[PDB]
């Protein structure tokens, strides 16, 4: 059946859509289409395309409130401008100084403002299962399902330690330590990384 209206969602409403880039976009939500339990939503991209849109693969063009925002909630945020799939690790508190910690599909980390934040209008009931890598799923699962159980290792600037990267051990330093992130230096290449410290890719007793 094709629907104008579908619980809080109309047509000709401004959305944002998941291109095949993996990348979001502002688009205009065209239809709605019931194929048996199942819903569809066709989106005509503002600048280049239609697609015929899973409810996971749409966001609403707005700032969701912090109240609506859970661990674990599904989330488009800007990625440095791109806009990406992600879910929030953390909501703001004292500790962050206030802002959302996002862990993208593709495993990057960083804070966030509200103002970078766009909802999933219908993120699946478990938000992970519709993240493509399975190391990815998997250890997205593990965090969300134990929080607020989070081992973290206790790490300070200058601090030499050994950090995972593409399958073997790299020495490294802590250079910059921001709330549950850490800024690691490879003295190898001398390039950074942002790490979330509860990552196994590090190592500091060796
Ligand atoms: C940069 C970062 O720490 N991202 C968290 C994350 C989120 C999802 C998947 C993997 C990771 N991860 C990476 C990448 N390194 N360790 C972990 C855990």
């Amino acid at each position: 059946e094709n629907l104008y209206f579908q619980g809080d969602l109309i047509v000709s409403m401004r959305i944002l859509g998941k291109k095949r880039t993996k990348t979001w976009h502002k688009g205009t939500l065209i239809a709605i289409q019931t194929v048996g339990p199942g819903k569809k939503y066709k989106v005509k991209f503002d600048n280049k395309g239609k697609s015929l849109l899973s409810g996971n693969h749409i966001a609403y063009d707005y700032h969701p409130p912090a109240d609506k925002l859970y661990v674990g909630s599904r989330v488009v945020a800007k990625y440095k401008v791109w806009l990406y799939a992600g879910i929030v690790a953390e909501t703001p508190n004292v500790k962050n100084k206030l802002r959302f910690l996002i862990f993208f599909d593709d495993g990057y980390a960083s804070y966030v403002t509200q103002s970078e934040l766009y909802p999933i209008c219908r993120p699946l009931k478990k938000t992970w299962e519709d993240i493509e890598d399975i190391s990815c799923r998997d250890f997205i699962e593990e965090y969300v399902t134990a929080y607020p159980n989070r081992p973290m290792v206790l790490l300070k600037s200058g601090q030499l330690i050994k950090t995972e990267w593409e399958g073997t051990w790299w020495k490294s330093r802590v250079e910059e330590v921001d709330g549950s992130l850490v800024r690691i230096l490879f003295l190898d290449d001398k390039r950074c990384e942002w790490i979330y410290r509860g990552s196994t890719r590090l190592e500091p007793m060796f």
